[PDB]
């Protein structure tokens, strides 16, 4: 008869099947097909570091089980 | 080849289509279906009240897309 909603505090991971030769900018690609989220409003953190759109997820030591960082860029 | 894992800033959301007679007790049980977790670690929390088991939405005033909020109970 009505509609409520419930927050949780669950945290979403978006995980994502890769090569190491990927690009970060492929990278964003995907998550734009997952969350329909550009690619320019996306800043992806590993370690400190920005990630930048033409290098790969070798260069920067992104091994599997990895954790990214997704911070929108508005 | 490999899986990783993007941490995202976003908060989810259980909807849940319910009744006014419905108790927080049957509240729970829904987001137990929905998500896996038992009654017992649902904290439901609205208007600055614990929500308690045994009492109805209609009794707390919860109307049309009211936002609970659900903090877990562990020990």
């Amino acid at each position: 008869k009505m509609q409520i909603l419930v927050r949780t505090p669950f945290v979403q991971f978006i995980t994502l099947e890769v090569e190491p030769s990927d690009t970060i900018e492929n990278v964003k690609a995907k998550i734009q097909e997952k969350e329909g989220i550009p690619p320019d409003q996306q800043r992806l953190i590993f370690a400190g570091k920005q990630l930048e759109d033409g290098r790969t997820l070798s260069d920067y030591n992104i091994q599997k089980e990895s954790t990214l960082h997704l911070v929108l860029r508005l």
